[PDB]
């Protein structure tokens, strides 16, 4: 199992463009387009993307590439963060995409405000992470993800994944 492979099973595939749980436009692997209600800015934002005119549909390969660039920029977004990288460097490699997921999900700024979460898994305090995780907006609204997430955090094992 690697970082890929989990955002797969987080985010699915989708090659036509769609409303994410938010009802926010997205096409691919969760690759948000625009937060605004117009479609024709949605389509805007993904012939931009993309680089030609798509009609709101991509290749398999262009999902691909877009999620290339966004766990890229996840990667180095957090590394780039002073609240995020000295977390992101405390822990070991499975955790580590547990944090990834986060950020590709709420963005460096929304996992940022998880100060309290934050100083606990940088002191290894597993289960008491696991539980003021719980206690979010983000937890409430997509819960089933948000407990694989978090049973990423607390266990440092991939069985939240394994069978799906
Ligand atoms: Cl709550
Ligand atoms: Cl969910």
């Amino acid at each position: 199992m690697n970082i890929f492979e989990m955002l797969r099973i987080d985010e699915g595939l989708r090659l036509k463009i769609y409303k994410d749980t938010e009802g926010y436009y997205t096409i691919g692997i969760g690759h948000l387009l625009t937060k605004s209600p117009s479609l024709n800015a949605a389509k805007s934002e993904l012939d931009k993307a993309i680089g030609r005119n798509c009609n709101g549909v991509i290749t398999k390969d262009e999902a691909e590439k877009l999620f290339n660039q966004d766990v890229d920029a996840a990667v180095r977004g957090i590394l780039r963060n002073a609240k995020l990288a000295p977390v992101y460097d405390s822990l070991d490699a499975v955790r580590r995409c547990a944090l990834i997921n986060m950020v590709f999900q709420m963005g460096e700024t929304g996992v940022a405000g998880f100060t309290n979460s934050l100083r606990m898994l940088q002191q290894k305090r597993w289960d008491e992470a696991a539980v003021n995780l719980a206690k979010s907006r983000w937890y409430n609204q997509t819960p089933n993800r948000a407990k694989r997430v978090i049973t990423t955090f607390r266990t440092g094992t991939w069985d939240a994944y394994k069978n799906l």
